[PDB]
């Protein structure tokens, strides 16, 4: 069913899914044979598929130290939200088995996330490149449809992403120095700020904050990126406002005053000249 007369997508039928994007996996190939469908059944009901890597594909998974794994995501075929920004969400209860056995739902970070809520790392029990496998998805009482697709993803590193973050034009001096002259002028002066992060309670080495953030306080790039891998709330550890990792910045003028104080120096007196002295 779809209407014949048309312009664009906007005027179709069924959007694709797409499951919403983390910073710390990327989707780079879909394995085909991988994909079922979860039906509505008042009792127990499961999906299966069988699948034999290619070539190309056993590769990025093979390697000690590679860095791709074989994801499996689930999804509404109906969400509340939108199909294109589908949130990853398996049936409850459920049992996943990769080749007779259960995978436990514990993949990299996402620690916060239940298991309904993010994929399943299949690649530790994928069999020897010649030779089938079978994932088999026993579910029970579902008042919905699910479809799951299977992903050779690559993952994303916390230090990897602190590289875009460096590589992204900083917060200007120029700018620090007028909020922090805004900021002086609301009184009944200086301000003290600290060199430790908030995330760490630890001097910090990448001072950043989003581009977006009202306030002196940085926090430091490489804690919030492993925090975020652990327990993704992309939250400002300061403000609480949400920042998006293109939004990350490092801040230059605290930068230099890092980058210039003594290593047990943890506080920092600012005159509305913009010079600061260590308070020992
Ligand atoms: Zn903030």
């Amino acid at each position: 069913t779809n209407p014949d007369a048309s312009s664009s997508s906007s005027s179709f039928a069924v959007p694709t899914i797409h499951f919403k994007e983390s910073p710390f996996y990327k989707i780079q190939r879909l394995i085909p044979e991988l994909v079922m469908n979860v039906e509505v059944t008042g009792g127990r009901g499961m999906c299966s598929a069988k699948f034999k890597l290619s070539k190309a594909d056993y590769n990025l998974l093979s390697n000690p130290n590679s860095k791709h794994r074989l994801y499996l995501f689930s999804g509404m075929i109906n969400p509340l939200g939108s199909r294109g920004n589908e949130p990853i969400q398996f049936p409850f209860p459920n049992e996943l088995r990769c080749n007779n056995v259960q995978i436990k739902d514990n993949i990299r970070g996402f620690k916060s996330k239940p298991g309904t809520a993010k994929p399943a790392d299949l690649t530790p029990h994928l069999k020897p490149y010649t030779q089938q496998n079978n994932v088999e998805l026993i579910y029970a009482f579902t008042t919905k449809e699910y479809k799951l697709f299977g992903y050779i993803v690559e993952m994303i590193t916390p230090e990897q992403l602190l590289e875009k973050v460096l590589q992204h034009p900083k917060i200007i001096k120029q700018a620090t120095l007028l909020y922090l002259k805004k900021t002086l002028r609301e009184d009944e002066t200086s301000t003290i700020m600290s060199l430790q992060c908030p995330i760490s309670y630890t001097r910090m080495k990448y001072p950043s904050k989003s581009i977006n953030c009202k306030h002196l306080q940085c926090f430091d790039a490489l804690w919030f990126l492993h925090s975020q891998l652990q327990i993704p709330t992309w939250q400002c550890p300061v403000c609480q406002i949400d920042i998006a990792l293109e939004n990350l910045a490092i801040s230059e003028f605290v930068d230099d005053i890092l980058q210039n104080c003594q290593k047990n120096v943890e506080q920092v007196e600012l005159t509305s000249d913009g010079k600061w002295t260590a308070i020992l």
